[PDB]
């Protein structure tokens, strides 16, 4: 029992990150085989920020223009390239703790583990969802950049975001291991910021679904509702529009709980027009956004405590 | 800037877990050297545990009554013996991944890092505190035992908690790497739950620090209280008295702020009495306290955003 935002074991990840130095710019990279992934942004000046062009900016390096320290160790740049937003470095040394691994692009609303580093030393890990405004609500500092969010399944590492910047309103923004940004942010300075967010409507219908599983009812009703009935109540409170492709995710927790998912849909609209009446679920006294249906069945037990 | 519950980089501790099995059942230990730490329930049957007496039910084991697997590598087991409420198996291989570690007995309020196992292969790592009832209320499935609770400082791997048991409420009970458990406990079936629990007031205030740290104000106040007058107050809200000693922890988040403990003792109070208006602090509607003031001075940047 209980219930608690649970990240990866991050070992798989922390035999990746190393430092890379191009000139008075340090942060972090992630080194897979023989090449080393990092933002492009490590080969600006503060003032290159303001307007840089980075294909200029790039053709004026070397190999010996970068520094890649892995622990003690120096490894030796040997090749380079940008692939949009990164730099790929190829080194003379593969990586001996390479694990199995892909690069994912994920979707909003999925959520993911992430490794804060600094100086290429894993500092913390936290368990984060991508917005659907494309951000995330993470904690990072300067020197955070290169950063990585990933997901395991059977031993073999997803990576997924890559950490870039930090936005006005504390939040922070990134891009895929193939350097696309997640969202319409760039790595330049511009007047940019987050979109207006909505709540992620399926992973509060998932964790509707852990409480019942964990023994906790107290927030059913009698009623059901239309899917368009519901998204006249979601749109009033901010929450995504919830789709036919929603209710099928959700049909393997519908199963083991017995509960049809618009009857759980029914719960929910009940608690955003009633509130809590002081109650907690699952500890909680707000409704929970970043657990997907798989995190729910990944933590939970298989047999609901009826 | 943000604020998240994170936890340690948890990989010098996935090296170090194995299955321990004796008969039927299975569970994880911890292997440091050529020791072995695990649950001394592991030489119970299911009926063994309404009753047990454990000297009696290990003087009847040999060294080959138990089997180690770490990975899918066997280890031979060549010595045991019990403390408190551990085995301790001596290995014939010493493990090549042991970091350098110490054994420490938290106390009470005190935060750590969990990493969950089954079978000895690490699911999931998440930051807990050691409530005041000497509980922790952790995510754990059957199969965890074993699973331990720890803290790094400087590539140092400090152990502090071996998990046991799952109490009536739902929270968790477990025991220092001496085996001495926290609180009351005993490993037997017996009527024992959780004592009632209290909000641990000093992390709540080193929170609030927080929320000043990365930029927010509202809920302070022109008010300064005496440490009886916010007592007083405290017992009536269940939380824990404040002390001295508690007052001094808080000088150099003091410090970093500008803002006086008794001053910040005085907006708390007046949270309690008030409640928060409808209104955040660090994205929460709820006071928390599952941050000491070193979880704060790690995570929050040295310079206060004023
Ligand atoms: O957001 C960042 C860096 N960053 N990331 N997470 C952070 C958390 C707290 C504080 C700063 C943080 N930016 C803006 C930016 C806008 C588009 S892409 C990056 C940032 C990148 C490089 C520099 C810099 C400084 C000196 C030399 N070279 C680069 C200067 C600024
Ligand atoms: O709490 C546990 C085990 N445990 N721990 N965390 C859990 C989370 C969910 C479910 C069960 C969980 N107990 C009770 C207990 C009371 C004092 S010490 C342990 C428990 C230990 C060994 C057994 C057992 C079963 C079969 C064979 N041998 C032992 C049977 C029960």
């Amino acid at each position: 029992s209980g219930f608690r935002k649970m990240a990866f074991p991050s070992g798989k990840v922390e035999g990746c990150m190393v430092q890379v130095t191009c000139g008075t710019t340090t942060l972090n990279g992630l080194w897979l085989d023989d090449t080393v992934y990092c933002p492009r942004h490590v080969i600006c000046t503060a003032e290159d920020m303001l307007n840089p062009n980075y294909e200029d900016l790039l053709i004026r390096k070397s190999n010996h223009s970068f520094l890649v320290q892995a622990g003690n160790v120096q490894l030796r740049v040997i090749g380079h390239s940008m692939q949009n937003c990164l730099l790929r470095l190829k080194v003379d040394t593969s990586n001996p703790k390479t694990p199995k691994y892909k690069f994912v692009r994920i979707q909003p609303g999925q959520t993911f583990s992430v490794l804060a580093c600094y100086n290429g030393s894993p500092s913390g890990v936290y368990q984060c969802a991508m917005r659907p405004n494309h951000t995330i609500k993470g904690s990072f500092l300067n020197g955070s950049c290169g950063s990585v969010g990933f997901n395991i399944d059977y031993d073999c590492v997803s990576f997924c975001y890559m950490h870039h910047m930090e936005l006005p309103t504390g939040v922070h923004a990134g891009t895929d291991l193939e350097g696309k940004f997640y969202g319409p942010f760039v790595d330049r300075q511009t007047a940019q910021a987050a979109g207006t967010d909505t709540t992620i409507t399926l992973n509060v219908l998932a964790w509707l679904y852990a409480a019942v599983i964990n023994g906790d009812r107290w927030f059913l009703n009698r009623f059901t509702t239309t899917l368009n009935d519901f998204n006249l109540v979601a749109m009033k409170y901010n929450y995504e529009p919830l789709t036919q492709d929603h209710v099928d995710i959700l049909g393997p927790l519908s199963a083991q709980t017995g509960i049809a998912v618009l009857d759980m849909c029914a719960a929910l609209k009940e608690l955003l027009q009633n509130g809590m009446n002081g109650r907690t679920i699952l500890g909680s006294t707000i409704l929970e956004d970043e657990f997907t249906p798989f995190d729910v069945v990944r933590q939970c037990s298989g047999v609901t405590f009826q």
